[PDB]
């Protein structure tokens, strides 16, 4: 079941930033849709540094890399040595260039196909494909595939995706803990900004999301965390 959820308010969140997105909300058997341009749900869009956690992934599943190694730029933050984590973390793209690189492209086609990840098009350049295209993946298959992370329901070893899982960790409070990726691809026509997790009740049950929204240069990155966890705690979720 696919549905627009009843949300004025979450609506008016996207609306008084003047910018058209969508917030996907996965619980059980039921997909829910908020905010102003529910089309954008369906669209297909790069997934930009999301695509980090299916590279963690194929790389911890194919021995390329493991959590302690210490791999040894656009931005200053980025320009120090750190682990995987970290580079989830910092959404560190030269250190998943590097991965991927290592990984190559035959195991990476073969990976992304096997998992079939939006329209699992990875073309001729291993290094970028996820920030560019081809590949491209709407944010109802983002919400499905970080669901499956979370309920540790994707085809890699159990140990692999609870590794990846505890890199993902963003924020908890009152026993409530949120996993997720941002991603933002810039200098496009229609920037594109992501933010896709899932929140982890005091009890163990899982509601996984995807935001997805059209950035501005004027924002500030941190404007995807803030309208997520406006609209988590207005639908009772946190
Ligand atoms: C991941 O999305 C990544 N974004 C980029 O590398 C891009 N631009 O940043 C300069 C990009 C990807 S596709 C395209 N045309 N441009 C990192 N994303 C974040 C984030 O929080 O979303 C960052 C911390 C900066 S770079």
């Amino acid at each position: 079941q696919i549905v627009q959820g009843h949300n004025q308010v979450i609506h008016q969140y996207f609306d008084e930033k003047n910018t058209s997105g969508v917030l996907v909300i996965q619980t059980d058997k039921k997909i829910n849709l908020y905010g102003n341009a529910l089309s954008r749900a369906n669209t297909e869009y790069v997934p930009a540094s999301t695509f980090d956690m299916l590279n963690a992934l194929i790389g911890l599943e194919n021995q390329k890399t493991d959590i302690n190694e210490i791999f040894k730029r656009l931005f200053t933050a980025w320009e120090k040595d750190m682990t995987l984590g970290e580079a989830m973390k910092l959404s560190a793209v030269p250190v998943y260039q590097e991965l991927a690189r290592r990984i190559g492209l035959d195991l990476m086609q073969k990976e992304v196909k096997r998992i079939g990840f939006g329209n699992a098009e990875i073309g001729q350049q291993v290094d970028n494909f996820w920030l560019v295209g081809p590949l491209k993946v709407t944010p109802i298959q983002e919400v499905e595939f970080v669901s499956q992370l979370a309920h540790t329901q994707l085809p890699f070893s159990e140990k692999v995706q609870a590794n990846v899982k505890n890199m993902l960790l963003l924020e908890e409070s009152n026993g409530y803990k949120i996993f997720g990726k941002t991603g933002w691809a810039m200098n496009i026509k229609s920037q594109v900004g992501w933010l896709t997790g899932w929140v982890e009740q005091p009890d163990g049950k899982i509601v996984a999301f995807a935001l997805n929204m059209e950035m501005r240069s004027e924002m500030p990155a941190s404007i995807r965390n803030e309208l997520l966890m406006k609209s988590l705690k207005q639908l009772n979720i946190i």
